DNA sequence: AAGATATCTT
DNA sequence: CAAGATATCT
């Protein structure tokens, strides 16, 4: 399927290549830093070609945001089927071990159908995440003839594709920027989809009603159990 | 000066090289993106080798942060002058059309500026200078960009024309916040020449620091204290009340 | 759990 | 402009 083919192309591209630097039109190469801000950008760009390839093999157009305050990285849909859009978002985190990802905000497009999203939320039937996990490890320039001398910015990189709701946790991934937090698990759990939410419906209701701070949460719910109890009390 | 040498090299390299892609160890090339998240990453990496070259030429060591929530991008210092550290930070923004007004977010006003060792590589008072290497690029619509290339000139560049300046943070500082929830100092909102020339709003670097160290976090609160330079000077005139 | 890391948008 | 968004980190 589109999914199987994409996850397949993603494992392959990852196993075959290693980004090691930025190159100029004149052949001079600058080394990559070993931090998420750099790697996230690089992992996304490394994914682009592969996502566009498979999307076309399946007849899906690929649209990236035109504006910078918008989720998702890539919007795939068939022209004949505009309300069957697929959201594919790239996320990165590192290990020195269990990982965690910040999964987007909980007060934007999930609480407002047209907020910070390329197309209205209700037009997407799936929300996938391509998660890159890298083990964290030059101030000079190099040329084409020196590609193997350039230090790589990672000890190894793994990638997985998984549905957002499936890997979502019940604890916020960030405070002031109110992001849904993923599960805090070993990469295995992400590939396998060993989440805590019973369904995508449950995941959504939870994050749509999660209070921004502990003050408010301490009288509603702070975790999955309290939420399920909150539901039993009649959503109050 | 290190400063004159630095700006000349940044300026020269800017006018003679154009980054166009990420290359792999195998030689595969992935085209770049056109948004700021990508470009600020590119611009910083492009800057690094120059900053390091010029620094060494003046006997300065260059240190980059160790943890990810630390300012600045590059801390320069001579062993002989440990309390004379120079903070060199790289900022980037874009413009939809060449020669438009621009603005930068100049770091938070509630971390190191209010607390000597909070979110900074070295204690705030060990730096005598805080420079901003500012990059401005004209956005270009993203297509050849979607495929890989073999070994350059054929690859579409995600920008029309990069501009670079070097200037003291206090000099280009404005009086309005650069961000809300992340409490950043905002720069002046003006043309590029204005940043190069230092046409800012504060009189001294101490006025810069006092203003931002006492700027309240919301319009609500600011309304009773001060929301712009004018208001702050009146507030200063009355005895800080 | 809350607020830092840089910058953009309405 | 205010404020809250865009991604992660500590
Ligand atoms: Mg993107
Ligand atoms: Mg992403
Ligand atoms: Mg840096
Ligand atoms: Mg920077």
């Amino acid at each position: 399927s589109l999914r199987s083919d994409l996850i397949n192309a993603l494992y392959d591209e990852n196993q075959k290549y290693d980004v090691c630097g930025i190159i100029s039109a004149e052949g001079k190469i600058y080394p990559l830093g070993s931090d998420t801000k750099v790697l996230s950008t690089i992992f996304e760009l490394f994914s682009r070609p592969i996502i566009n390839k498979i999307a076309e093999k399946h007849g899906y157009i690929v649209e990236e945001p035109k504006q910078q305050n918008h989720y998702p990285d890539f919007t795939l849909y068939k022209p004949s089927e505009p309300n069957k859009k697929i959201a594919i978002d790239i996320k990165t985190t590192y290990t020195n071990e269990k990982i965690k990802f910040t999964l987007g905000g909980y007060t934007s497009f999930i609480r407002n159908n047209t907020k910070n999203i390329v197309y209205p939320f209700d037009q997407y039937i799936a929300h996938w995440i391509i998660g890159y996990v890298y083990t964290r490890v030059s101030l000079k320039t190099y040329n084409i003839n020196e590609l193997n001398e350039i230090p790589k910015p990672y000890k190894g990189v793994k990638v997985f594709l998984q549905d957002k709701w499936v890997i979502a946790g019940d604890l916020a991934g960030s405070g002031n920027t109110t992001n849904i937090g993923s599960i805090h698990a070993h990469y295995k759990d992400f590939v396998e989809g060993k989440g805590i939410f019973d369904s995508e419906d449950e995941f959504l209701d939870y994050w749509r009603n999660y209070e921004r701070t502990s003050q408010l949460r301490n009288d509603k719910y702070n975790n999955i159990s309290e939420y399920r109890n909150w539901i039993y009390r009649g959503r109050k």
